[PDB]
């Protein structure tokens, strides 16, 4: 159940010494990554977010103003051009404040939710790297909510709904929640931390979530709620984070015009459900042991043929299933039919369609799954509808499974 | 008509001094970018390309084995970690070969078409940076085809088909083709250079494409066909690129087992239709002067009420259209109906739905386009149905013109 072993077997990704801690996504692995984007983008529309894209490196003067430079200078990549030093972004927080700062905003623009699939780069030690779990180049499903102080409860409640909503799609139902409090090197007065810590504590209790206090483990700018999910091996994975930041928007001079026509600093809420999506794919690879659900499968259907008589019929089927929105390959190789079926069974292709002379003259197809489950002959349109339902619903279990 | 003024007016993007030549894509601009990605991915499916992803930095040693370091080392960014120098990738070619090298390849795996929306960073002088046309961080629609010598004539013909297929969607019909020959600073044998240059000219003749040679304007490793398009102002924009490479696969130790069971070095084709997608968005911005086709419009439909009586009926339509996959926004401000239409016309929204009490009872809408035309009262399901066809077909023309 090692993702590195399964990743090599299914041709999902690879890593090499020339880029330590950075992933070479192959076609099948990228399909999973992009399909996770589609699911996340589906939730961003449902929860009414904005998707933006910031630049990959910015001037060091920005990271000095946030205080990130004074704290994580060793963990950042630096580069220079025209006697100016730039940092490859390890976080999307300052980049989102820049977008919010363009054009005067009013209180009617809030709550303004801003998400991004930002690719970040942290200079982790090479000895600390392990597969997809600990990488240098990662992509966080970051988002920052700009809202007023009266809107904190409603925004955090929406974030908590999203944390459990997205985890339930993958089957993760056991979740442990912590609450990281102020550390010994922080910014912002005590009374700001007091109100921030109490805000997250109340929202956790109003959501009927039992939580423990991780004292001193919060970020230097905000206290955070940490969600830890458990896989089928009962292993704890810390993925979700929700923070309450009253300081960084002020340090970057973010302002909005309130109802009293007074300049006010907006509240910033950092949140990430999956965390590092590279790491989340590694968790899913081990959680399902390569048996990804149909909607996440790199190759959803393979249509083979027994002889060259059914070569035309398979091509007609591959075209039709593709137009229905199904990731389908056609295997017209010159091999034994038992050799083809085994290859795709090892590739964990959820469904494999076999076309003999009987299938062509009957207008049907024989279906077997990657589990050895044999479904027999089914009408072509019947199969298409069942795959469309299993993909739209993002169901975890297959047909007859 | 300058894309920077139109970009600021439509809230598409912005740039600042802290990131020279690097774009802050706002929400509406990023919607255009992603809609381009969807269109390109639709072409990748039709033309049967793979989509992969590579790391954003790699060891300087890898960039030295290709000669990329020798040619443009002043155009690269460099960063260091644990006494190892890494270069932020300005090209996606080395990353794809590393993916190709992983795993044993035979002749049966060719042609291997591998595409990527790679984020590149070139260290351009700040005096040359202009808007979106000249940037430091750009996203190319790169693709590399690994094929045998016999497959060259078909694979290059496939690229030429793709170039004219994609440009037809945007209405560009005046394409000017050049063939960049070898430069005086180059690598590879003369005999290899003549095979590649002659093959490109033959491929253009087979498609009945008039072209001129361009001496010395080719890459150090391959000759390339350069596609230049003309906008409605008759200005030449060089976007397309198809190169025939005999040099880099040999240098990066890429090989495939042939039919003779003897290892052979594959032929590489570098393909790029749109080029820099930030630059393409800028060209489209000036070509349409902000009147993006409905399939690219950040906000396709705006629904407005004449008074507070129609507030609820407007919201039902906003939800009904949103479920139909249309980018619909509701305008419920307390402003005269003429003021709303004038504002959203300046925002170049394709369609504007006005809802009076006559519309609430009849269940219909009043359609007004950004061109000042009036389409009268139409059934809501009829408006949705025709709007969907205009998007799925990526039609340049709007309704009733
Ligand atoms: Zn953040
Ligand atoms: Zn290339």
């Amino acid at each position: 159940r090692d993702h590195r072993k399964i990743g090599k077997q299914l041709d999902l990704y690879h890593m090499q010494e020339e880029a330590p801690g950075m992933v070479f996504w192959h076609n099948d692995g990228w399909t999973i990554f992009r399909e996770l984007e589609v699911f996340v983008r589906s939730k961003l529309k449902e929860y009414q977010y904005q998707e933006v894209k910031g630049p990959f490196m910015m001037d060091r003067v920005l990271w000095e103003k946030t205080g990130h430079w004074d704290n994580y200078k060793d963990a950042m990549f630096t580069t220079s051009s025209e006697n100016r030093e730039y940092c490859i972004k390890p976080m999307n927080c300052p980049g989102h404040v820049q977008i919010f700062n363009q054009g005067l905003k009013s209180y009617r623009d809030l709550p303004l939710r801003m998400a991004e699939f930002g690719s970040c780069h942290r200079n982790e030690p090479s000895g600390s790297l392990h597969g997809l779990m600990r990488v240098r180049g990662f992509t966080q499903d970051d988002a920052h909510i700009f809202c007023t102080e009266e809107q904190i409860r409603d925004e955090v409640n929406g974030c908590i709904r999203l944390v459990y909503d997205m985890y339930s799609t993958f089957g993760f139902e056991k979740i442990v929640v912590k609450l990281s409090t102020r550390p010994e090197k922080r910014i912002g007065s005590d009374e700001m931390w007091d109100r921030a810590e109490a805000d997250l504590a109340v929202a956790l209790e109003e959501n009927n979530i039992p939580f423990e206090y991780q004292l001193g483990e919060g970020a230097f700018y905000s206290p955070k709620i940490e969600f830890t999910l458990y896989d089928c091996l009962d292993r704890a994975w810390q993925c979700g984070t929700v923070a309450l930041d009253f300081s960084l928007p002020s340090r970057l001079s973010a302002s909005y015009v309130g109802e009293d026509n007074e300049r006010k600093v907006p509240v910033m809420i950092h949140r990430a459900i999956l965390g590092s999506m590279e790491r989340f794919i590694g968790i899913l690879t081990e959680e399902f042991a390569g048996f990804f659900p149909t909607w996440l499968a790199p190759v959803q259907v393979v249509i083979m043929n027994i002889t060259d008589s059914q070569s035309e019929y398979v091509n007609e089927l591959t075209q039709k299933l593709s137009n229905a929105g199904i990731r389908v390959k056609a295997d017209l190789r010159n091999e034994k039919i038992g050799f083809k079926i085994r290859e795709h069974t090892l590739r964990r292709v959820p469904y494999m369609l076999v076309c003999g002379d009987k299938e062509v003259e009957s207008g049907k197809v024989a279906v077997r799954t990657r589990r050895g489950k044999d479904l027999g002959s089914m009408d072509v349109n019947e199969v298409i509808e069942k795959l469309q339902q299993e993909i739209r619903s993002r169901s975890l279990k297959q047909l007859e499974e």
